[PDB]
């Protein structure tokens, strides 16, 4: 099938959805659920969260999913096998604490020449992806062909996610080379964004979308108690 | 095949056997052996126990077994691979251990819908079911589809095993995800039971059983020597 | 095949060879070769070692099969996977170091029932078979038929052997589950010996067989460098 | 197919062409883009590195790719799960911080004759092998029958290689080894060496190759950030 990859970028808002494919899977990453509206509905086909909040996006989305503010098929964690990147004890036994859910390197780890180019790049030049590319590789490796793209933008001011972290030429030479290497095609959902000076624009189909607006929803991060947190430490 | 399951509340004593399947496999678990007579024979598929006291457990069913007391043809560790849960190196070298033995997460472990249950309550808001259902789980994933409940009530005092362990709403619950999750059928052996508000009866079948009394018994766990003790630490 | 398995009691030298039966894989192990003439030939099917001398008995081997004092086939190191019983991080790392070698527990721990009761009664009853025993569990894992006993009495003195180990009813018991557990044939080689009394004799067959006498052999066992002991630490 | 394999001795520049087999693939190791000419031109089947300077290897190997010096198919750790020889730690995680490489190992220990020979030899006499060994024992592995040897001698003093690293019976008695136990075909290119008093000549073939000069060329290895050191370590 066809995938909608989202980040969070401005773009979300300012997708042409004239050019929306009509039949898609949806990819979403981090913050995602700050979305103010359902821009590309509540149905996910894999919602990715960067390991170091990956035990408190787990405890949220359980809450989206159960509050039924969104669905997802796939929970993934968006990690490497790197000791300077994650944690490797919380790797090793991932699957035994958060038995529904993966480890985004299984796929990514599938794309040999990839792999090797973000390691080379980012161990010897400290130069880092964006789960917005990191996505498209996990969704090439997993069989998918035409991916479209949004919220890609380079380059939310909640308390709890605050609380918790106190916090392009790469992207787009990733994407190149992924395009490029595994024969799919890339597009570009928001003619308004930066990310059009380098992506073919998805073609207009006139195809419709109504976008939902939010009410009363879930817009910062939980936090799980502290007996929790001693059991995960 | 069907399978009674046994917990060992005061209705393991209050079974209606006129409802008793009359072909089935037996599971038990921790203290089973206490009771004053054989309420479910002597012949058990399954014995489960709990890790902390597993290596005192299986020396008394070894016991158990040359004194003619009880057979069973699996031994069940009962973990969850947990760190906060189970000591890890005792997992990992289980099966050299106790080479007739199984650790029970082999089996738990392949409910993928339920084993994702039991993790994000029991991680997140300390939610623990009890070796009943624990049992079902491993019962489910063996292929059994009717399960006959018994013995669990919502909710002893032996010298030797207050020496080692000087010590509802979740079991009900996690009991129908897997009732319905996996499309088996749960049935209540015990009317008179607080089970029975929640499980639908065993039909009746004016079945008969014989209930053996038990004379000069094993009623205590058995604790192995020091030198014994050293080499499993 | 038929496989002759020897200790090396005094009863080494007291075959009956008229009951030898002639087409056959040798077994031998610990200090086999101290002995003064070649009581079983020169060609081992298999030689076992303890694993606390498996690092001088592997030089040592190796300068018996360069000096032609014997040939084996298979190498085996004696292990149990238990901890209090041997190294780990030797057994880990095994087949690096040894890459024509073989752990003996890869084959022992095919036996189940006999591993289960192997550790049920060394763990809770310091109850230990000698290298005879072990190598018989080994030989009925290899596929092993008719095992024919010598060397097994109930129950040397070299300086270098002296320097590195400053050093029945189990044994029987062992055996005879062996035997009734897998269905395979024991029978016993030295009439003379008190394993007579408990196995069944090998039955006159009028062989021969040649017993070359050794001179200038190798008579204790090697001491490798301190460099390659620090290697190897 | 055919395969040259390539120490850097002396006799690397005294090939005979006329005596090149012209359909072959080419294995090179550690500091050989220090050749002043490309003697067995760019393209590389193999390229072979320590592991004690893979890391700054690998970084200098992707420079020679990138600046078109060279090209290889594959990349090897000339590795051989020996704690003493490298360090485990980074062989466990290879595959992860270069996933476009290959721990040599793999291949060598396929070998378990060879890989028996060299780790007795090298634990307990302290014999080593140099890279051209290596390199002939992973060509074997690979399926190679016709090997012709080069720039092997009994038995560069650039920058950065100086300041990472301040610093034959054996080799001849291996190849023998190998020539004898894997059947393959052992050849000497080089008339002029000191291997040719030992491997037979490969047959002259009147056969051209063209040596192209090298100008402006990597000819010391490259060193990384310390930063980069920093998440490597
Ligand atoms: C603090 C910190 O370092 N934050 C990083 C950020 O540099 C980047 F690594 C990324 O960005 P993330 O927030 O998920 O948002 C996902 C995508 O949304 C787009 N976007 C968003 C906001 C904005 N104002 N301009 C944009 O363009 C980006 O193009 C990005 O690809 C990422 O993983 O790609 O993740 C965040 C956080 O680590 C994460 O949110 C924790 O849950
Ligand atoms: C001290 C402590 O925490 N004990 C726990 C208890 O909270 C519970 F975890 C359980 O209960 P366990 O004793 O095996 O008994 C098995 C079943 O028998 C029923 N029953 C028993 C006695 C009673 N008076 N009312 C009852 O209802 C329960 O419904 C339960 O499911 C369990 O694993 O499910 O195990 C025991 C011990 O950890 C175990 O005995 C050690 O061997
Ligand atoms: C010091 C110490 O504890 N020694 C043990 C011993 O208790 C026993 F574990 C055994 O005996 P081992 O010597 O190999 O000899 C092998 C067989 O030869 C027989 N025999 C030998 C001498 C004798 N005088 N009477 C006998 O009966 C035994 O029946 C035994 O099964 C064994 O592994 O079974 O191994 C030795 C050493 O650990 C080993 O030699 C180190 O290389
Ligand atoms: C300092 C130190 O110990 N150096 C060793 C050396 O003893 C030997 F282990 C070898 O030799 P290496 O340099 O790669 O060169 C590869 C081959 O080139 C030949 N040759 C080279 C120069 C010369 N003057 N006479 C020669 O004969 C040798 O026959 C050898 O097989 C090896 O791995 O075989 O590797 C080097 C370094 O560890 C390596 O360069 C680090 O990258």
């Amino acid at each position: 099938k066809k995938v909608i990859i989202a980040g969070n970028g401005p773009s979300l808002k300012e997708i042409d959805y004239s050019r929306l494919p009509n039949d898609f899977d949806v990819f979403r990453c981090n913050q995602f659920y700050f979305e103010d509206k359902y821009y590309l509905g509540k149905k996910c086909k894999a919602v990715f969260y960067n390991p170091s909040l990956f035990f408190e996006q787990y405890y949220t989305l359980k809450h989206l999913i159960q509050n039924q503010e969104y669905e997802t098929e796939l929970i993934m964690c968006s990690n490497y096998n790197q000791a300077h990147l994650e944690n490797e004890n919380y790797v090793k036994t991932f699957y035994d604490y958060f038995p529904d859910a993966h480890l985004g390197y299984d796929f990514f780890k599938q794309l040999k020449d990839f792999n090797a180019y973000f390691k080379f790049h980012e161990i010897y030049f400290n130069q880092r992806i964006t789960s917005g590319v990191y996505m498209c590789a996990v969704a090439i490796a997993l069989g998918y062909k035409e991916i479209y793209l949004s919220g890609i933008d380079f380059y939310t001011k909640q308390k709890n996610l605050l609380k918790l972290a106190p916090n392009k030429n790469t992207d787009i030479k990733a994407l190149e080379f992924l395009e490029k290497t595994y024969k799919i095609k890339l597009y570009c959902l928001c003619p308004n964004s930066l990310l059009a000076n380098f992506i073919g624009l998805a073609p207009n189909l006139n195809s419709n979308f109504i976008i939902q607006e939010k009410n009363n929803y879930t817009k910062d991060i939980l936090i799980p108690s502290s007996e929790a947190y001693g059991k995960f430490s």
